[PDB]
């Protein structure tokens, strides 16, 4: 045999159509999909930016579909491989929300992702590659709307973006110039919002099934206060919270601060530095304080409650040091001691002004409302932005009526991400199924209780090739 | 076949033993332990601390002992498993060092960790597992007392917690449900304190020898200055260390300072911003001193010396810059130059003040002392925390009387640690055994010196089973 | 058989020289050399530095070479061998710019340095290994002139450090005491200096062909305005850079700052703070300013232009922030908003003040001139320090006159990177030879542009043993 990279360009329908079709080409595999980014102008890209446009792929011959992925789905699969991901777009140039301040400014610079379409032709390399017995093989690629990998502000005009961006892909495969076989087909089965059962039918020949939750954003317009970017950490994601609530949480001002609502417990600190908000004691200390002008403390920045219990994040900080700049007229923060988590970054700014909050819920100022961002990146799970809360409390898999198996704990996360050497596992179990969990409860007080959740369950059959 | 995935919850004697007879179970193997660490409340735990919990781990049947491991050699098998090693319990949450203000704060939330019990029934998966021929199999877990995975103060009520404390074990493991084979047990000798030499006998089959050093820390109250917490590398062992001695080595006061021993040497810094504490110079640089007070340099905040050579902490510094803050009364230290070592960091407090030191030893602060940390951590290696230092000059190997290996650097280190890719290696030959050493010299003066050794000699053994 | 870790010394001619012959090693593979790096005293490492060090290694027996390779070429088949790196020498204490203050002072401690000479004898470990037919084996290992592997300032000793420096090798291999094979020996052509072919005559069985650049600096002193040491990451580089530059940038002084070319335009900024450099508006505003200082900016830093178009570094800047210190009679800089990049820190000093330049090109103080680095490292990859532009437009390759491959975007690099799980791959053909190229095209007014090219082809040619 000889192998060659074959790159095709492909017929826009958001679809994409490449055929496949040479009197030398006999066997193919590690399909990657290549996808020219524009130069984006005026007043960021999600992480992975190329696996998240991915809606659908689809595999076919004159026969019918030989094999077929839902996105997400390419992407769980992809996951465990970094060079993959990094390939999809993972960069500061990408991922960083950039700012663009005139209509003419260039906000970010023309690129080239790359999308490796994993395949099961591509487990033992020509063993099983896929042979083209004199066959057309059509590769049809469907596409997210670009509103899902894209994080911008309100100032930014989508409507003109959305309007003017198109999908510029290209097809590459390794063709090979030269017995019957197996291959697993995932199929995926989504559960009616909040309803923590689901079943796949006609199982006959499973090799694995996946169990994961997603949030469903839909009962909000998909805002949250902060983004931390291109660095992903759980730390960053908190740190870029704290960093976008400081500036109107600690105000140094020549009498009352105004610009805030009516609702709004804006205290001067006492000569002691400590400020009550009820149980909960805030220190706050800043330096080089003009004579004219005090120190306030915002004491109700968010506040959520269904005259009974109050989440308030201005009670989630114990002490804020720093030094007024009178230069730039700005408090520039030192020391900050906080109890903010991974939780409360991910929040959707509805639900702090949600029906069901007997409070304002967000007494910002204007400016801060302004620098909220969109998020609407595809492939969430969980509650969080990280997938660090574990709200499956118990799992429960049926085979017909049989107990197949059942837990509490996530043991079968933790063996799925021990055998596949991967740090971000889902429950599985490895070999019709009934799905049942049971949630994990959260305070009826917290604003995240109200995030809608979808259960996902994945199953792989088994096909003969 | 089939697998399944049987979780067990054994009988508490702290000594844990769980039963496994099925008709069904025919074959095993991948055991991991899970335990359920308490919620912490009053006035953080070790990296690892499910590895770290673990003292014995046995598997026996009716014919006696089958396969059983020294705690700390299951934790060398798995150093290389970042996925086993993060399950261990490896997270800010349970790492870091949190702090209990009232008698019912919650300084740590309840958690639950899953040790891998890697055994050589995991090597080739179903070909390895182990087989129960109609046999009872037990497993017993040998646990390490509480005071070993946990790192605390002398504020901490560890009396009453020790009390309370109690091992929440759960075994599970992969059962199936469905030849001769060979099998290595690993078998230590640990040598007399400070002896450089150790001997294997009856060794006929070995597959392997391994040597190294854990340091003996009985000649101490186990006490150290500082710990960096979650964040385990060595410029974060070194930066918490500085970190905690700079509030009494730059002290702005009104008068020369109060609350330190009569045996500290407080000094005025000159006009110059130079301080000379003999040969070295301390260049020190505070902003916005009130004018009634002065800059004061502590020139011998820790000493050593066995008339002779002193080990100084303070002259470690070179430049000290900051900023003293009216509103906290504290100095906000900027720039830090130093040559502060990870060796300084892993010193015990009792070695300063040991009956060797002709000086005092320790002339901090009483606050400063009362934030010193008992760490009793099982698994250290060497003579630092992070086991930089290598103290092994030469290394002979004897096998009888003949020599068998010998070498100066540790090219045995290095190719241990290229063959199995690993960064975390020992001194090992792989194919009675005399194993000699000649440790390197640190000075007389260094209170390192002091810390004592035990040579450790890993061999492991070919049984038939 | 039996394996054994052997040990040479070897003569010294730099090269370096070891013969194997002994009736017992049989066979052998896993070739490892060790360096004795001095200790060095007067008034730093590169990364790598026993990779680098190598300028070839050969392997031969009576019937001579049997395999032998360019330093390069070895370090680049062990890019994706993390532990083998690390060994090679990558390290604060090597890596890190150390600073002499006197004659005596100790720059750098002693240290030994391990490099895997990899070979294609440890592919399939003692199948893939060496057989010594009663043959005596050499292996010799030609040095790189020290100047190669040291990053240093104008003001350390450098003619004597090199005619006191000597290598120290030793050589260590597995040796075994105890059919036809093939291997593959790699075939570098270099093209001529911005020529943007070059051809591998004498092909008939080749595995591979890599093609990469590598640029030429001939046509400067070497000498780079700053290097982040150990720290290697993109922003490392970026943020060593500006802190280089911003001591000069904004100047707090009594009255125009003195000590500058009369080329360089030091404007004082305006109470507004805000500078207007043609279309670029730089805002600087710092605290604590003495009453009888002023503020700053250097508007042309750096500059280049061949009337026409300026690459003004002083351009790059947007904000910047500070406060000056009494005590130190400096500006500590707070934040900085800026758009320098990873080619702005790999400019030579040289390129700034080239006879292209119509400009002064380099108006910095005398001062920040004397603090620039000489760096000589033999294995720099295209046009800057981390490799990151990707110069090459599109790629032909013939075999004989017909075209064997083409492509524009570097789809054979993504697949080298993907198949061969490496974040450093080159444009790779897996299977006469002629590549030509197209050079992607830099502004000829950026500095850059300047920067001499090599293109640099790698054939694999398959030999029997």
């Amino acid at each position: 045999y000889m192998p060659q990279y074959i790159s095709l360009s492909g017929v826009m329908t958001a679809i994409a159509s490449f055929e496949i079709r040479d009197q030398y080409i006999t066997a193919l595999n590690h399909l990657v999909l290549s996808l020219e980014l524009p130069e984006v102008k005026g007043m960021g890209y999600v992480p992975y930016v190329g696996y998240k446009c991915i809606n659908h792929v689809s595999i076919s011959s004159c026969n019918g579909v030989i094999w077929e992925i839902e996105g997400e789905e390419l992407y769980n699969n992809c996951i465990n491989n970094t060079i993959a991901l990094k390939h999809s777009g993972y960069s500061s140039e990408l991922n960083d929300i950039s700012i663009g301040l005139t209509p003419n400014d260039t906000i970010k610079e023309p690129s080239t992702v790359y999308v490796y379409i994993k395949t099961p032709f591509d487990v033992e390399d020509t063993f099983s590659s896929l042979k083209l017995s004199d066959s057309k093989i059509t590769v049809t690629v469907t596409f997210n709307p670009v509103s899902d990998i894209v994080i911008r502000d309100s100032s930014f005009d989508f409507e003109t973006f959305n309007k003017e961006f198109v999908y510029v892909p290209e097809l590459s495969f390794i063709g090979y110039m030269v017995k019957p076989s197996f291959i697993e087909k995932p199929r995926r089965v989504i559960g009616q919002i909040n309803q923590p059962t689901a079943t796949v039918t006609e199982v006959h020949a499973a090799t694995s099934l996946s169990v994961y939750t997603k949030p469903y954003y839909g009962n909000t317009d998909n805002k949250f206060i902060s983004y931390p970017g291109y660095s992903q950490d759980e730390k960053d994601y908190i740190d870029a919270y704290v960093s976008r609530l400081l500036d109107d949480l600690v105000i140094v001002s020549d009498g009352p601060p105004t610009g805030y609502p009516e609702s709004a417990e804006i205290v001067e600190v006492p000569e002691d530095g400590i400020v009550s908000i009820q149980d909960a004691d805030v220190y706050v200390k800043i330096d080089n304080v003009p004579d004219n002008m005090s120190v306030y403390l915002h004491t109700n920045l968010l506040m959520f409650g269904t005259n009974s219990f109050i989440y308030n994040i201005s009670k989630k900080f114990s002490a804020i040091t720093g030094t007024y700049s009178d230069a730039t007229k700005r408090t520039i923060f030192a020391h900050i001691s906080h109890s903010i988590n991974i939780i409360d970054t991910s929040i959707p700014v509805s639900l702090w002004t949600s029906q069901r909050n007997v409070y304002n819920g967000d007494n910002r100022s204007a400016e801060s409302k302004a620098k909220d961002l969109f998020i609407n990146d595809p492939f969430i799970k969980g509650i969080d932005f990280k997938n660090k809360t574990d709200i499956i409390s118990r799992l429960e898999v049926r085979f017909g009526n049989d107990v197949l198996y059942s837990e509490n704990g996530p043991i079968s996360r933790i063996y799925n991400e021990l055998l596949t050497k991967s740090n971000n596992g889902t429950r599985t179990l490895t070999f019709k199924l009934s799905v049942r969990v049971v949630y994990s409860t959260m305070d009826v007080n917290h604003p995240i209780y109200y995030v809608q959740k979808q259960l996902v369950v994945v199953c792989n059959d088994l096909y003969k090739v």
